[PDB]
């Protein structure tokens, strides 16, 4: 099946944020048995390995924006890799690494399918511009670089001249929001982006959130879907080993519902599994808990259903 | 009152599964004061005691199916006892013991009430046949022995000759499914059984789940309800002292919501409280958490309401 | 804005209940940065300080009712301070303290705004009379002293002659009930008070619960809202440092949802944050979790939103 044909890209990159260890995300996700578990689920899985992100020593800040040439290059190289996987007729599965890699993931995916819709699962909007940012971390800015409506608001940042905005504000849905910067909230409301913060999930229930998200993106016409999943989207009781955890997040069941509903569309075309940082567990079990939840979210993206699964064979004879 | 008139049956049996200690379930539920608490809730309680299960020597497996004669005999004795309690106009309350016992519990109940409707609360379907099973554990096959649609599809297993299928595929509703084998999923779809897996619970909310469940079974006219409750139906954060725990289960709130709604119909006729394993707590608190939850569940089946309860007197006088 | 104009009142009182330490509630809430966080959120914060509760020796019990004179005087003092805060055009914010103080807080609020409607967030109804109580603790009786319908059912208790019932049975909505005494349940049902016990919250979801509460209180016409928040309304996994924790409570997310919806009406006029007991946390982390949750609850009442907030300036300019 097209929805079960995968191209794995490891992107061990941490310089979009300050905490070391997120670069081990591809390693810990593979060691958890992701490839084997995917193959046991009737998936055709090709592993493109981990991208080498050669050191860029001498990468001074652009204003408060840290490591820009390193972040820019990593995303530029990932865009080329994602485009190759997309050309090979596979669902690009990016194992991060920090969320700044979404710049490259979505840009690369958009080169092959320019009509893609984005579902962004995260505690954060990640829509700061290099000028609205207060943390100066590029993993909090990927969405600003990608939006057509923000053209003329993105300054000339070293390492990013290759970027052209590919998604319109109307082609993205956020799910999970609970830690939005003032500057980010201004952008979000002014651009009229469709979002379901934790308030909307509490109000509507995840059932209605998915119904509305999939109608908003696919109601006009069936188009490819890019799911960009930041593990901090789930509550820290499920994915504690992450850089910026925020209280009162999506439950384990809610994360599974999102991905089960996205799978069922048969339109998943690109997936990012980001922000798993195995050096940030408070204990060894918090790390295994984080990686297992990330694996479980991923398997549901490729067909694993809680109601059960069977092959097209007669089990009674 | 009929809905508060009970016959307690201890069923200290474990040989339907490989983990020892589930036979101690009737002991710890009794120790927690289940009987006294029910009597304090205006219930008429008659205790039929704990069934003696004789150790069957040379109980050789049937193909990969472990302990067949032991599981078949325990269910045979339990069917006779449930039928006796049912004949005395009481709600049979089986304290397990592993879920293979539901063969005896439901068969016995159907001998007095053949028009009964089953509600199965569990992470599992337990509908494997001796031929579709992969674990070979009989606590994962009771539904197959009971279904009229699977007559001719169940082999002649030693100890099960007394079994007569007593329920149709249309007479059962599952709630809480999240760990269903491919053969079980195939049976579940091909027979068109009604189920609310964790996916349906997330989509609908337990309110709509219970509305639809009760309308599906009762819509035609009032009929007896058999609730077969496996504590692993609830999330391991509420019932960790169980043999087969599965992540992402029904919350403590949802478990209470199911049972409070069933009580309200006034049609509860048979109840199974299964799979409590006090030797499977990682800490003594995990055992008490499990036992207290299983008691709360049972109390709600017989009238205990979170909004409160009052004796029919004037409290303001 | 008026919905962001606050009058802080500390109420270090514990004699409404038998567990020491709840008088330290205004201290830890202050130490947590409450005032500073409200100011950061564009709030006009005036601190009216901590009320002085003078010791009353030889305060013999009325029948089984403990410390009556102490409770009576504390509420009497609070009523005058809340009435003063209300006349100065500010939302009253009472930092508790045990819930008996609600007598004082609501009576004082009603002196300036008689048409007020109450939303009572708690696991308990706190509607026992001095005659129906079984514990003898006045923190479980505030609602009965405030109700016009129970006028004639409240005996003459030492310290309470100043009390005039200011609310009808129709002007109050309960949210979170799950430990109601038989006497309270009789009161709740006979007076026909509107309530959302955990059962109703499970049935409908917090979204519908809030739509239902507000339509019931504000339907007829716009009126001032008094939110009396007992931290034990939320589950003990979120607010463990409380005197009367009850399992299966409101989630952290439901807590925030209730308060975000109350803020949006723009009609909040009185608030009580009660039963924070920093001496009851099993660990230092259990105290900080209860405190941080209580602080988060308070900020949402004054406009802190999970989708984000921004100032009326152009962030892109
Ligand atoms: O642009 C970005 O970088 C992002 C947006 N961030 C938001 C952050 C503000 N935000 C306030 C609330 C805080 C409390 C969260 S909590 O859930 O109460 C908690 C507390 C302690 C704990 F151990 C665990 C959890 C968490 C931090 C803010 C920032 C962070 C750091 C320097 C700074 F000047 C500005 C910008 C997008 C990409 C990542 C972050
Ligand atoms: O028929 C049966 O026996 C039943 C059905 N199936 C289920 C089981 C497959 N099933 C996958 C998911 C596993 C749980 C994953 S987890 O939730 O992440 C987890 C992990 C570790 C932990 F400590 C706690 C929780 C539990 C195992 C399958 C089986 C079990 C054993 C031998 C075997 F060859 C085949 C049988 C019906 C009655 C009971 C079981
Ligand atoms: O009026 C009042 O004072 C209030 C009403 N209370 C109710 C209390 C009965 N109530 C039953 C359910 C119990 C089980 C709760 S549990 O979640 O299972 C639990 C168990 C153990 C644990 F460590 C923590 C939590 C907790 C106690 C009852 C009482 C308390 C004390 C003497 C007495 F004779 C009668 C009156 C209103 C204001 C506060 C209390
Ligand atoms: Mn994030
Ligand atoms: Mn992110
Ligand atoms: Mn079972
Ligand atoms: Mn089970
Ligand atoms: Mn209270
Ligand atoms: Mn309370």
């Amino acid at each position: 099946a097209k929805s079960r044909t995968i191209g794995i890209i490891g992107a061990p990159f941490s310089k979009g944020q300050p905490r070391g260890g997120v670069e081990e995300g591809p390693t810990v996700l593979r060691k958890a048995g992701l490839l084997e578990k995917l193959k046991e689920q009737e998936c055709d899985v090709k592993d493109y390995g981990d991208l080498p992100f050669a050191d860029i020593p001498n990468d001074s800040p652009f204003q408060i924006v840290k490591n820009p040439r390193s972040v820019g290059k990593a995303s530029e190289q990932l865009a080329g890799k994602v485009a190759e996987v997309k050309k090979n007729g596979r669902i690009s599965l990016v194992l991060g690494g920090d969320h700044s890699l979404a710049i490259g993931s979505i840009s690369g995916h958009a080169r092959v399918h320019p009509d893609l819709g984005v579902i962004w699962v995260d505690a954060h909007t990640d829509i700061n511009t290099p000028l609205t940012t207060t943390s100066g971390n590029l993993h909090g800015q990927p969405v600003s670089f990608l939006l057509k409506e923000l053209k003329g608001k993105i300054p000339d940042v070293p390492g990013f001249s290759w970027v052209t905005p590919c998604i319109s504000a109307k082609d993205i849905v956020y799910i999970g929001l609970r830690d939005v910067d003032p500057g980010e909230h201004y952008i979000l409301k002014t651009l009229g982006i469709k979002y379901f913060s934790m308030t909307e999930v509490d109000r509507l229930g995840i059932g209605k959130v998915m119904e509305e998200t999939l109608s908003y993106l696919l109601g006009r016409k069936k188009r490819p879907i890019h799911l960009s999943f930041d593990v901090d989207g789930l509550d820290p009781s499920f994915t504690p080993a992450t850089g910026t955890p925020v209280v009162g997040g999506l439950t384990y069941r809610e994360g599974l519902y999102i991905t089960e509903e996205i799978y069922k569309t048969g339109l998943l075309s690109g997936l990012d599994i980001m922000e798993v940082n195995p050096s940030l567990g408070k204990t060894p079990e918090e790390v295994t808990r984080t990686v297992n939840t990330a694996v479980a979210i991923t398997l549901a993206c490729f067909g694993l259903a809680r109601e059960g699964n069977h092959k097209p064979i007669d089990y009674l004879n």
